[PDB]
């Protein structure tokens, strides 16, 4: 019976992570979902799968595209662009 709920501003999620290294090959996946690029495997235990990227090497990601252009999944797979910088986070941080 009634089953209710509530949640924070629709707008909203927590904060992004700091910047962080990475190269490849390793233990980490990403793939395309809703427009957005998202950790497919590399968590520890589970913390990391359906994080979102939001920005290479100081480029805030179009979606799933850089800010230059570059599909976000062949620009990180281009082995001349193998070491980068990401910022990432929980997804809908802001709804633009």
């Amino acid at each position: 019976m009634g089953h209710h709920h509530h949640h924070h501003l629709d707008s909203y999620a927590p904060r992004a992570e700091a910047e962080k290294t990475f190269s490849y090959p390793l233990d980490l996946l990403l793939k395309l979902h809703d427009e957005r690029v998202l950790v497919a495997f590399g968590q520890r235990d589970g913390i990391r799968v359906g994080h979102a990227v939001l920005a290479i090497n100081g480029m805030d990601v179009n979606g799933r595209y850089t800010a230059d252009g570059k599909e976000v999944l062949e620009y990180l797979g281009n082995p001349a662009n193998y070491p980068v910088s990401i910022r990432f986070g929980r997804p809908r941080l802001t709804s633009n």
